[PDB]
């Protein structure tokens, strides 16, 4: 839709919503699973990439001393040779972003906990994704939407969520913050075109509907 | 088009306090009355964006002061009226810029005071020929615009402004605050009016790419957990 996002306080308070139910559980995949849910969120919302394409990250797209992600494929849901589930395709959306510090950090958490399961969980086949499962797999689409929901739901929130909201919020972000149009699709890809401009078009309409306001501040003598 | 284009709001403020305080050193009433509409006009020009012969052809029945809004429906021609009076406005249509703007409170303001000193000189003042006009010199006439960009020179000048300056400065000031603000184009235009669109165009362009080009340190600031 044209309405069809969240405010960045809403979106604050769903992750601090997982992260809190990520605290009490005890199941390490399940902490896991809303870990890495809260993570995902953010990251979306950070960055505004579809889904599928958030799921195909692998370490080596990521540079961290650019501060750039590569965005190159997204998730095959079949099994490959090994058994591992969700497979990358390489096969024009391909781009490459900047990230914001927090982003970084947001990957580095996940690479950590990602060594740190490698290592020590048996049941963990690193295939060098990024946002995984306990098994070392993209996680699935509709686990990470169902806990979206659920979250949303819990806080209060009245609007349908998933991650198509999240990435139409991470648009009406730049466009709050006077990035072009051009511009927001260099970055959240020229895929889906009427969706964002849609977006773009709603957020810059109210605007200049606060253009009197704005201009109330302004005195000069 | 380049950051000489136009003045920073803090570069607008100085020049209207240097030449508020020029003012306030002066003897003559006249010379007074000048650097005070000077300073209003400036700070008037870079809240609406209005051309100086727009401005210039201001009339007391043209502003709704409840709605606070503006009627911008004519523009100065340098000649004599059949009393003598200096500058009579214009308002044929085909030139039509013709727009109603929004007026912010301050904008206001300067209108009631610019009116509520051409009260005391029409009452006191022998020579002074009403004729409606809100900026004024002493004679009652919209006031000549080398004499508002004179002055405009020197404050910028003394304040240790070093770019090229007259009333167009202080329109595109305007355009390029409404462009910060993330106003659309088509709304500045709306507010600013067709004439000189290159001059428009080239500044929203110039800002906008500025903007694009600070995105990522914009992004910076977000941080959700
Ligand atoms: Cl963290
Ligand atoms: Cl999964
Ligand atoms: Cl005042
Ligand atoms: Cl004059």
């Amino acid at each position: 839709q044209s309405n069809a996002y969240l405010e960045l306080n809403e979106i604050e308070s769903i992750i601090k919503d997982i992260n809190t139910k990520a605290q009490k559980m005890h199941s390490g995949i399940h902490k896991r699973f809303y870990l890495f849910v809260a993570l995902m969120t953010e990251f979306q919302a950070l960055n505004g990439m579809r889904i599928g394409e958030m799921l195909a990250i692998q370490n080596e797209d990521i540079d961290f001393d650019n501060k750039s992600l590569n965005i190159n494929g997204t998730i095959h849901w079949f099994h490959d040779e090994s058994g591992g589930f969700g497979v990358k395709d390489t096969t024009s959306s391909y781009r490459t972003i900047g990230l914001s510090s927090r982003s970084c950090e947001i990957l580095k958490k996940a690479i950590l906990e990602n060594k740190k399961d490698s290592k020590w969980n048996d049941g963990y086949l690193n295939r060098n994704f990024v946002f995984t499962n306990h098994k070392g797999n993209p996680m699935q689409t509709e686990r990470f939407n169902k806990i979206l929901r659920e979250a949303a739901k819990d806080v209060g929130i009245d609007k349908e969520v998933s991650s198509h909201i999240l990435r139409h919020s991470h648009i009406s972000l730049l466009s709050q913050q006077g990035v072009s149009l051009k511009a927001i699709m260099d970055r959240v890809g020229h895929s889906d075109h009427r969706t964002t401009l849609s977006i773009y078009s709603h957020v810059t309409e109210q605007m200049d509907k606060d253009m009197m306001n704005k201009l109330e501040q302004v005195k000069l003598g």
